[PDB]
C-alpha cells in the first residue's frame, strides 16, 4: 500500500544533523522540524530513515509499521510527529528523547571504577517516578486495546528532563540482541521478560505486560543487570515456568520488591492492572503527574 495522509510533512521543513544510532530500516538522526508541533517553527526531533539501498517493499513496510504510532497521544508514550513518504530518503519524524533508552541510561549509572567520585544509585523516589511513568504509558496503551509484548528497559526512553516514556514500537538496534531467544520458528522472543503462560503457549495479554513491568522495576533496582544472570536461556524457560522468581536486588526497598512480587504472581488474574499499580504509588509521583498523565485524564474511564 503506502497511502499519504495528514501526517505528511514537506521535506524542506526537516533538518537532520547528528546520528543517534542505527535502527532496523536505517540510521536514526537528531534534528529540527518546522510545523510538526502545531505551528512551532523549530522543534528538536528524532528522524528515522530507510537505508539508500532498501527496496520499495522495505520502504512501504517502514511507513506502515511506523504508522501504528499515529493512534497514540500520551505524555508517557514517545510521539510520532510526521511522515516524509514523498521522494527519498523516506523519513518518520518523532519526539526526541535526548537521554536514550532506559537500559543504556541505567547501565551508564553504574560506577566507572577508577577512583573518581560517583553519584549514589537512584533513590526509591526516583525509581517510583520512573515506575509510575512507565505504568501510565502502559495503562494508556491497554485502554487503547494494545498488548505490548516486549516491555523492557531497552524499550523505554528517557527525555531531557528524565521523564521515562514507552518507546517507538519494534525498534531493533543490535546492542540488546542477547535479550532475545528462539525456541521455535518465527519465535525470537524476550524470554527473561516473559510470564510463565507466554513461555508455555506464546500468548501475551495486559497481564503478561504487567509481569514484564515487574522485570523493568527489577532492571531499575539492579541498574539493568541481565535477569536470571546465572542461568542459560534454556534454564530461564524451565525456572520461570516452574514458579522460580528473581531475587530481591541488594539494597532494594521491600516496598519496590513487594510491587515486583505482585507483578510476578503465577496466576495472571492475581497480578495488579497498570491502573492498580499507579493507584498504589500516586501519592509518591511529582505533583505534575496529576496534569500530564493518562491516569488523571478524562480518557481514564
Ligand atoms: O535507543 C534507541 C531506541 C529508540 C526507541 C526505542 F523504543 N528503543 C531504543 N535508538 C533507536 C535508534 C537510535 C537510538 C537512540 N535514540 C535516541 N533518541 C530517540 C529515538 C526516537 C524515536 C526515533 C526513534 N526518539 N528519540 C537517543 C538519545 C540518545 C541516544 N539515543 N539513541
Amino acid at each position: 500500500v503506502y497511502v499519504p495522509d495528514e501526517w505528511e510533512v514537506a521535506r524542506e521543513k526537516i533538518t537532520m544533523s547528528r546520528e543517534l544510532g542505527q535502527g532496523s530500516f536505517g540510521m536514526v538522526y537528531e534534528g529540527v522540524a518546522k510545523g510538526v508541533v502545531k505551528d512551532e517553527p523549530e522543534t528538536r526531533v528524532a528522524i528515522k530513515t530507510v537505508n539508500e539501498a532498501a527496496s520499495m517493499r522495505e520502504r512501504i513496510e517502514f511507513l506502515n509499521e511506523a504508522s501504528v504510532m499515529k493512534e497514540f497521544n500520551c505524555h508517557h508514550v514517545v510521539r510520532l510527529l510526521g511522515v516524509v513518504s514523498q521522494g527519498q530518503p523516506t523519513l518518520v519524524i518523532m519526539e526526541l528523547m535526548t537521554r536514550g533508552d532506559l537500559k543504556s541510561y541505567l547501565r551508564s549509572l553504574r560506577p566507572e571504577m577508577e577512583n573518581n567520585p560517583v553519584l549514589a544509585p537512584p533513590s526509591l523516589s526516583k525509581m517510583i517516578q520512573m515506575a509510575g511513568e512507565i505504568a501510565d504509558g502502559m495503562a494508556y496503551l491497554n485502554a487503547n486495546k494494545f498488548v505490548h509484548r516486549d516491555l523492557a528497559a531497552r524499550n523505554c526512553m528517557v527525555a531531557e528532563d528524565f521523564t521515562v516514556k514507552i518507546g517507538d514500537f519494534g525498534m531493533t538496534r543490535d546492542i540488546y540482541e542477547t535479550d532475545y531467544y528462539r525456541k521455535g520458528g518465527k519465535g525470537l522472543l524476550p524470554v527473561r521478560w516473559m510470564s510463565p503462560e507466554s513461555l508455555k503457549d506464546g500468548v501475551f495479554t495486559t497481564y503478561s505486560d504487567v509481569w514484564s513491568f515487574g522485570v523493568v522495576l527489577w532492571e531499575i533496582a539492579t541498574l539493568a543487570e541481565q535477569p536470571y544472570q546465572g542461568l542459560s536461556n534454556e534454564q530461564v524457560l524451565r525456572f520461570v515456568m516452574e514458579g522460580g522468581l528473581l531475587d530481591k536486588p541488594d539494597n532494594c526497598p521491600d516496598m519496590l520488591f513487594e510491587l515486583m512480587r505482585m507483578c510476578w504472581q503465577y496466576n495472571p488474574k492475581m497480578r495488579p492492572s497498570f491502573l492498580e499499580i499507579i493507584s498504589s504509588i500516586k501519592e509518591e509521583m511529582e505533583p505534575g503527574f496529576r496534569e500530564v498523565s493518562f491516569y488523571y485524564s478524562e480518557e481514564n474511564k
